[PDB]
């Protein structure tokens, strides 16, 4: 692995991240297929995210979900790598592209994959077998299923321990 250092966040974004206190944050990025899917999918995701105490930064560019939580901010662009390096970061939600999984690995951030394409399926299945991720299919699963996965990856420290083992293979 090359090193993948983080820089500081934009000022307004750092302030939102700090507002999470001891709860910390969840980064959902890029989420690049969500806006080609139904309004319903986005609402189901938004419902799940609204039920955790963490603040959530969601890279998103569609219509605002009607079930958006007050804990969740929507951003057309994010500095994903900088967020993943932030000490407040507890979990990463991603479709499961290679680039963003390399960054999760480097920064030691466990994952909830929302895979759609073959390579994402494969990548997330590999992270899952390593103990570093859980997965949901947003086309078949419920808001509750995603919520349960989030709570697990956020709070059970063994997921983070398992992803940090992968950077030391890589280190």
């Amino acid at each position: 692995h090359m090193m993948k250092p983080a820089k500081p966040l934009p000022k307004e974004m750092e302030e939102f991240v700090q507002s999470s206190g001891e709860n910390g944050i969840v980064v959902f990025s890029l989420g690049s297929m969500i806006s080609n899917m139904s309004e319903e999918s986005a609402n189901m995701i938004a419902s799940a995210l609204a039920q955790i105490p963490q603040k959530v930064l969601w890279r998103f560019d569609g219509k605002k979900p009607n079930t958006l939580g007050s804990n969740t901010r929507l951003y057309k662009w994010l500095p994903q790598n900088d967020l993943l390096g932030h000490p407040k970061t507890k979990a990463f939600i991603t479709h499961g592209g290679t680039n963003g999984i390399y960054e999760a690995i480097y920064h030691g951030i466990p994952m909830v994959g929302i895979p759609l394409f073959a390579d994402q399926h494969d990548n997330i299945a590999h992270m899952k077998a390593k103990g570093a991720a859980l997965s949901v299919d947003i086309r078949t699963m419920s808001s509750r299923d995603l919520l349960n996965a989030l709570k697990s990856v956020i709070n059970d420290p063994v997921y983070k321990e398992n992803v940090m083992k992968l950077s030391r293979i890589h280190h």
